[PDB]
């Protein structure tokens, strides 16, 4: 009976599946004390005061509430190397690819997990408190949202699930007897320390592991405490659990933003896009509009859970709390609604500071004052190595956006009529253009491309399926075999594209919303489209450029037979390799049909 140790809460007050969970892991981790966290403000704001008593983060003075965490430089971002899943079979979790090396994930035998497990979590929370989280993702009470308990010796953990989670007391009374996701985290140092603390921040870099068993409904996570290791909903649960979950009952677990439109008429609709990191989700989910009349709301940035309701609807929900956003290129120019977002109530982690009490990063387009001086992420004086680490985070909650969808935490979701695909292309790939077909669709989705390099993310989902690539495309498609399903167009953009002097062909950013107002009206039905061998364009002057100057509209649409030849030769060979016995027969198709007509252009 580990009763004697609680804290906060009772072990008696837990669902006894949620006591069982706490209590045998409290037997193999041995902490010093059990918090069982209840959400409170109360909580929240000591608990960031002893941390900032023991000097783990520092108060922003001059912000509302926001705070500022600088780690040990080994542990700074996740490391798809150490993150694993685990199945009986390691076709389940990958294709076998031909060359033997795959991209699209990484599997570990059940046995060979067992012995990592026991060469780490035994005793690894001795001295240090085991703080349980119960959380919701996604609105509580909404028939999509799912419940997790994750435990974990990181104070820094509680406080950042509080804002990008639902989080305490009112979760675990919803959960009852229902089932839950189990999340196990560590730091992994026990005390007393045997390696020195660097940054006062608990690592262990050497033995970091983000390990996945989707069929124990579990995640268990060691060494590092940084983001996506140790927050387990933001990825760990949203997207590799989650889409495993997916596949068996009937949804979509994506990589998406999911942002709502308005036309003036008052018809508004809800569009997700899959981007890769660094590609511009979260600035095009906040979008600020230069179109006179056109409103942007925010549901969700990053991560979006989808599933067609008996109207067959695809409805979606955010199921996060809050924006872990990318902190460095955010400005007034960029985004200034998320800068608006996060002026109070953050956390930022490895940002730099100024003089005042502010933060700083590259491209925040912000002069200071003379006299304003800056502290580095590696805390240092610095003076124009970047200010901020390149993957350094605002922490905020999603409540705060100024255009949050009044929909956002709807339980039923709100209705997506469009789904984009995008990344960073150079060269070849126009401005915008949509799939033919659903099937064409998923195609376009599984052939996604990125930027010395150019490497394969289908799905913008790379680092984040929770099982074989070939099923998730095969369970895309099978989403069209099922009546009454309102399949929503599918569109591909590029804002990245480059003259040959290597200047940026479409200045972006809210000039993007010439680009969806075209997808709104193709949604529509509008005949505004010009058909070409990689899908629907929009027609001479369908895009409203008006403000713009004169953009060289000639080479942003340029479609050109060599560059899509060897496109679409590379994609062969990708699919071939990675996906092999794998890969759905429509999507193969697909592949023919495009290769078939870009040698008759
Ligand atoms: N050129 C250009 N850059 C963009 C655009 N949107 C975003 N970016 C840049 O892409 C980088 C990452 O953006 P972010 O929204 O954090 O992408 P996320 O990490 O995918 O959500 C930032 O440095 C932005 O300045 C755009 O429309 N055009
Ligand atoms: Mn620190
Ligand atoms: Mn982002
Ligand atoms: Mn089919």
């Amino acid at each position: 009976d580990f009763s004697a140790k609680v804290i906060q809460g009772s072990l008696d007050s837990l669902p006894q599946e949620v006591r069982k969970f706490v209590e045998g892991n409290a037997q193999l981790c041995q902490p010093e004390y059990i918090h069982i966290c209840d959400g409170s403000e109360e909580e929240y704001g000591r608990l960031l005061a002893h941390m900032q008593e023991e000097g783990v983060i520092r108060k922003l003075k001059k912000y509302d509430n926001c705070w500022l965490a600088l780690t040990d430089p080994r542990d700074v971002a996740r490391i798809e190397s150490k993150t694993v899943i685990i199945t009986q079979e390691q076709r389940d979790t990958v294709p076998i690819p031909k060359s033997g090396q795959s991209q699209l994930g990484r599997w570990m035998s059940e046995e060979d997990f067992e012995k990592a497990f026991n060469a780490r979590f035994p005793g690894c929370m001795k001295g240090r408190t085991m703080y349980v989280i119960p959380f919701s993702m996604g609105p509580l009470g909404s028939p999509l949202a799912k419940i997790g308990i994750e435990l974990t010796d990181s104070p820094y953990v509680v406080a950042s699930m509080r804002i990008m989670t639902r989080m305490g007391t009112s979760v675990l009374e919803a959960l009852g007897d229902g089932e839950f996701i189990k999340c196990l985290h560590s730091v992994g140092c026990p005390l007393p320390l045997k390696k020195p603390l660097v940054n006062n921040w608990a690592c262990n870099p050497e033995l970091t592991l983000i390990a996945h068993l989707p069929d124990r409904r579990e995640i268990i996570s060691f060494g590092s405490g940084y983001g996506g290791n140790s927050l387990l909903g933001k990825k760990c649960f949203a997207l590799r659990i989650a889409s495993r979950l997916a596949k068996e009952e009937g949804w979509l677990a994506e990589h998406m933003l999911i942002l709502g439109i308005t036309n003036p008429e008052g018809k508004k609709k809800y569009l997700a896009a899959a981007f890769p990191s660094a590609c511009g989700k979260t600035n095009l989910a906040m979008m600020n509009p230069t179109l006179p009349g056109w409103k942007v709301e925010c549901v969700g940035d990053d991560i979006a859970w989808m599933k067609f309701d008996a109207q067959g609807n695809l409805r979606a929900i955010n199921p996060e709390n809050g924006f872990f956003g990318v902190a460095p290129g955010t400005s007034v120019k960029t985004n200034p609604n998320a800068i608006k977002t996060i002026q109070k109530n953050t956390i930022f982690t490895n940002v730099a500071e100024t003089s005042d009490g502010g933060v700083y990063w590259e491209g925040i387009d912000e002069p200071l004052a003379p006299g304003v001086t800056i502290t580095s992420w590696k805390n240092k004086e610095w003076r124009p190595e970047p200010c901020a680490h390149p993957n350094s985070r605002f922490c905020t909650p999603a409540s705060q956006c100024p255009i949050i969808d009044p929909a956002w935490e709807s339980p039923e979701g709100v209705p997506i009529e469009g789904i984009i695909f995008g990344g960073r292309r150079p060269a070849g790939v126009p401005l915008v253009y949509e799939a033919l077909s659903w099937q064409h669709g998923v195609f376009v989705g599984a052939a996604m491309r990125s930027e010395k390099v150019i490497m394969h993310d289908p799905f913008a989902m790379r680092p984040f399926f929770g099982y074989n690539f070939g099923k998730y495309l095969a369970h895309w498609l099978s989403m069209a075999h099922r009546p009454a399903a309102k399949l929503p167009k599918i569109f591909h953009v590029n804002w990245f594209r480059k003259d040959k002097n290597g200047k940026f062909l479409w200045p972006g950013f809210g000039e993007n919303s010439r680009v969806l107002e075209w997808m709104f009206g193709r949604i529509e039905g509008e005949d505004s489209a010009k058909l070409t061998p990689i899908g629907y364009v929009p027609k001479e002057d369908a895009l409203n450029l008006k403000g713009l100057g004169d953009v060289n509209v000639e080479e942003l649409f340029g479609i050109s037979k060599e560059f899509w030849e060897k496109e679409v030769e590379e994609i062969d060979k990708y699919l071939e390799d990675q996906v092999n016995a794998d890969l759905p027969y429509e999507i193969e198709r697909e592949l023919r049909a495009l290769k078939q007509r870009i040698s008759q252009m």
